[PDB]
């Protein structure tokens, strides 16, 4: 199964800029969302389930086919909360519906993490919708109440070692667990993209609590919240190795944090030799808007 990049007829990088832009400035906008959180970490998270479907045996699911939009997927158990990120996506949709689903998912993804002064992502154009009948079934998305070896085996289906799987788990300093979408509760309310998950997870005091969905989560006294494969992440000690080198070093946790996160958004998707290059957009604020 063969998904090649196919570039919206006639768009440049000064088309996904301003798509980029559209997106920016809604986050700035719309800030109340989630008691004062934004919209960021949602698009994040909308972005991750979107890739995260990818079978590498097969190249089922994944972000090219942009299959989100159909009822099996967004009806998802696994994605519940998500279409407040779809429907945030809807008026920029609307603006600008050249936009292939999968490409505007993902760059929804890119541009929440750059807003929220993290890394810059390289991004790629050209999924292309793909038809219902290539919706992935539910199940592919990962279990949280799971230990390491389950993270690790799920990990490798996306094609992902300990250190891509790692570097991903930081964006767990975003946004919160909400106890009716996942059954898991807590985490504050951060909007800034840091390597502050991995000194969570060394210097807090955890506690191994029952929520009122009657799961179990680590909780710290300062109000600090991990799920049981966050803190996998320092049960295992070549896990715990890659932890303490993020925590000891912010720009080697963005740097392989944006080179882990481009590759999950690319998963499954074939790019022609003449293909253009990857864009790195500009933040609103590195042009002044
Ligand atoms: C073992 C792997 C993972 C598990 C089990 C997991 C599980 C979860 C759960 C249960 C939630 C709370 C959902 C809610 O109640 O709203 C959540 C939130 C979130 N996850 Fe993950 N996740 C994993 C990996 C990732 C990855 C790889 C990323 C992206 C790089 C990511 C980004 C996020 C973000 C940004 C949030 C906050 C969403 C919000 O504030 O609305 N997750 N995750
Ligand atoms: C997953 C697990 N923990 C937290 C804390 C903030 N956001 C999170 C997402």
């Amino acid at each position: 199964l063969v998904h090649v990049a196919s570039v919206e007829k006639g768009r440049s990088y000064e088309d996904f800029q301003k798509v980029y832009n559209a997106i920016a400035l809604k986050l700035r906008e719309d800030d109340e969302y989630d008691n004062y959180i934004g919209y960021g970490p949602v698009l994040v998270r909308l972005a991750w389930h979107i890739s995260g479907t990818w079978d590498k045996h097969d190249n089922t699911g994944g972000s090219y086919g942009g299959t989100y939009r159909f009822k099996k997927e967004f009806n998802d158990p696994s994605n519940a909360g998500l279409q407040n990120g779809f429907k945030f996506l809807e008026p920029i949709h609307k603006e600008f519906p050249w936009i292939s689903s999968g490409d505007l998912f993902s760059l929804g993804g890119v541009t929440a993490v750059q807003e929220m002064q993290g890394p810059k992502i390289p991004w790629r154009c050209g999924r292309v919708d793909t038809p219902e009948d290539t919706t992935p079934d539910n199940g592919r998305l990962p279990d949280a109440d799971k230990d390491a070896g389950y993270v690790r085996t799920f990990f490798q289906r996306l094609n992902m070692n300990d250190r891509e799987v790692v570097a991903l788990m930081g964006a767990h300093a975003l946004g919160k667990t909400h106890l009716k979408n996942s059954g898991y509760e807590g985490g504050g309310a951060n909007n800034v993209f840091t390597n502050e998950f991995y000194l969570n997870l060394l210097n807090e005091d955890w506690k191994l609590e029952k929520n009122d969905a009657n799961n179990e989560q680590w909780d710290s006294k300062s109000g600090y919240m991990m799920l049981p494969t966050d803190y996998s992440l320092i049960q295992d000690p070549k896990y715990l190795s890659i932890v303490k080198e993020y925590a000891n070093d912010q720009d080697k946790f963005f740097k392989d944090f944006s080179k882990a996160f481009e590759k999950l958004l690319e998963n499954g998707i074939t790019f022609p030799k003449d293909a253009p290059s990857p864009f790195i957009f500009k933040t609103l604020e590195e042009q002044g808007l």
